[PDB]
């Protein structure tokens, strides 16, 4: 565990993280994909061997000794708000199980279902709150990665709010 488990937010490419493992915002088929998933494919392509896994689940594949946790959030274009919300919560619960099993002291994590899978909605609060529900009982340092300057400010405020 980390000595004083924390949350932090950084605005940069998650492929350049300084943590002990990475969460991929994966597709169910283990394809290179776009956005975070394509950056992850360019950096850790070996981790896409047998990475396909259903919506609402996470599957870890090692690139050398570096763990890539493939977490599949729902595409809100296809799911109802209700079912999508349930699957998005479940994907983060499976990330917390994997982070714990791996015994890492730190993890780099993107906000699942906030990009191409958002069904054109702002899901910062929805996705971040499910991230906190899952990760709060873990003792890894969590570093959230984002690309937008206004999202960085809002994620930083949400972290500081809880103190
Ligand atoms: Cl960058
Ligand atoms: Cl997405
Ligand atoms: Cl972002």
């Amino acid at each position: 565990g980390a000595m004083a488990p924390s949350y932090r937010v950084k605005r940069m490419d998650i492929a350049k993280n300084d943590e002990e493992c990475v969460v991929n915002a994966a597709n169910p088929r283990g394809l290179p994909g776009d956005g975070v998933c394509k950056a992850v494919y360019k950096k850790w392509p070996e981790s896409f061997k047998n990475s396909a896994t259903p919506v609402g689940t996470a599957k870890t594949v090692m690139c050398g000794t570096y763990p890539v946790i493939h977490a599949v959030g729902p595409n809100f274009s296809n799911y109802t708000e209700s079912e999508g919300d349930r699957e998005l919560a479940a994907a983060y619960r499976e990330v917390a199980k994997e982070v714990t099993r791996l015994g890492v002291n730190s993890v780099a994590i993107p906000l699942l279902s906030t990009g191409v899978y958002s069904g054109g909605k702002d899901r910062l609060t929805q996705s971040l709150n499910h991230l906190f529900t899952a990760m709060d009982s873990t003792d890894a340092d969590v570093v959230i990665y984002c690309r937008d300057k206004e999202w960085e400010k809002k994620i930083s405020e949400a972290i500081q709010m809880r103190t």
